[PDB]
């Protein structure tokens, strides 16, 4: 079966084409609706088609936010159309997005069931193109509020990674106040816990670093109950928050009753083999008060990272790394001075 559809390219100008696909299949689901995988007729290239029921009397927010975005760490819009679904006066909406298959929680999954940790090398390259796709969607004042390793696609011939699933994405806007209940459990920022509505794109920083303490155990760091579990989980590491980092997280209710215990320190916490970069970055990342976190673009800056700008890094199936220095004005607006770490001599 041949599908034609009349699709608008996603980043390009608002003329609707013609497009064919096939060799149709379920890959996906979730609350918004369904995910398939096809075959573009002219390119013979893989996409996924992802199909949201749309209320054709308000705006869809991640359509919004994905046609403004343009980088090679995030999956990209190739186009999207409309169909009917079920009743008459239903209206959906189609997203034709990059296919890729391997994801960091499928690799890292892996890794985990063979008693055996990811090689730091993947760490790096992993998170600092994660960081980078953070440090540009931020610069939009857009936070993704879903950081986690499911939504991390990965080829894994070049070891490129694409962060994807903006359906959970918004633009902050100081004042405006946001639901607090976001994020996956694992990966969520201890301000949400405490029920803030006036929080910032830091939260996904900690998400990301939840992502490398992960990678770097070979399981959750913080594996909550609950919501409020989550929170339990958290203090178990980190310790009880002093009541100025309380403040810090601007709650609606701190009412929690906990316990008072004690931080369990940073070096205890990972295998004895863990490089102490990767454990000074991981606790500037999982900080309690939001602004005390780095920013991606600082992260991208950090030691950690410094094997990745090296002349004579490769990849280990014997490759070249994939691009990781072309930065854009756009992606440096936050701090420019940090070039003269982030682009190396070599690079320029
Ligand atoms: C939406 C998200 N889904 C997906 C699943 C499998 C492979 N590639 C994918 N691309 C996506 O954007
Ligand atoms: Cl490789």
């Amino acid at each position: 079966k041949v599908t034609t559809v009349v699709a608008t390219p996603g980043q390009g100008p608002d003329r609707p084409q013609e497009v064919s696909y096939t060799d149709t299949k379920v890959i996906g689901n979730g609350s918004f609706g369904v995910v398939y995988q096809a075959k573009l007729c002219d390119s013979g290239e893989l996409v996924a088609i992802k199909k949201v029921l749309q209320d054709k009397r308000f705006k869809n927010r991640e359509l919004q936010i994905m046609r403004k975005l343009d980088h090679c760490n995030i999956v990209r819009l190739r186009y999207f159309f409309y169909s009917s679904g079920e009743k008459k006066d239903e209206v959906y909406l189609n997203l034709v997005l990059d296919y890729v298959p391997e994801t960091v929680y499928r690799v890292a999954r892996h890794y985990s069931r063979a008693k055996q940790t990811l090689p730091v090398i993947y760490v790096k390259l992993y998170m600092y193109q994660l960081f980078r796709s953070l440090a540009y969607i931020h610069s939009f004042g857009i936070c993704h509020r879903d950081i986690k390793p499911q939504n991390l696609l990965l080829d894994p011939d070049t070891a490129v990674l694409k962060l994807c699933d903006f359906g959970s994405a918004k633009q902050l806007v100081r004042g405006e106040p946001n639901v607090s209940y976001i994020c996956s459990r694992y990966y969520r920022a201890p301000e949400l816990i405490f029920g803030a509505t006036d929080y910032t794109s830091s939260i996904d920083v900690w998400s990301a670093g939840c992502v490398l303490a992960e990678l770097l155990l070979g399981q959750p760091i913080f594996p909550g109950d609950s919501g409020v579990d989550q929170l339990v989980e958290i203090i178990k590491v980190l310790g009880t928050p002093t009541r100025e980092q309380i403040r810090e997280m601007n709650p609606n209710y701190t009412e929690f009753k906990f316990p008072q215990i004690k931080a369990h320190p940073w070096t205890k916490v990972f295998r004895p083999r863990t490089p102490p970069e990767a454990i000074a970055l991981c606790s500037r990342l999982l900080e309690y008060t939001p602004t005390a976190r780095l920013t991606p673009l600082e992260a991208c800056a950090h030691s950690f990272f410094d094997e990745l700008r090296d002349p004579n890094v490769k990849l280990p199936n014997g490759r070249d790394t994939p691009a990781l220095f072309n930065f854009t004005t756009q992606e440096l607006s936050s701090n420019p001075p940090l070039a003269t770490i982030l682009i190396p001599p070599h690079a320029r």
